[PDB]
């Protein structure tokens, strides 16, 4: 994979507004509101080994406190998973 910096415009936070979702329909943390995705914005690219898809790593405020998202993105199907949300984690 190779990372880049992706910048937090509307569809960053909408990766965002994403995790939350996904998170509050699991449970682990109860019920968070999303505040906003803020930087540093991670994206990597996964190869097929020709893209595959991408992970996005996100710092989401929810809730006022901060996590960390990780979202798959399948190239192909454009289908979308969340793999991690942990924290709450300190600022970066």
């Amino acid at each position: 994979g190779e990372w880049e910096i992706i910048d937090i415009g509307p569809f960053t936070q909408n990766l965002g507004k994403f995790a939350v979702d996904e998170e509050n329909k699991i449970g682990k943390y109860g019920r968070l509101t999303f505040n906003k995705v803020i930087r540093p914005s991670m994206k990597k690219t996964i190869y097929e080994n020709e893209i595959k898809g991408y992970e996005y790593q996100l710092y989401v405020r929810a809730s006022d406190k901060l996590f960390r998202a990780d979202i798959s993105e399948d190239y192909k199907t454009r289908g979308r998973k969340l793999l991690r949300f942990n924290g709450p984690v300190p600022p970066p």
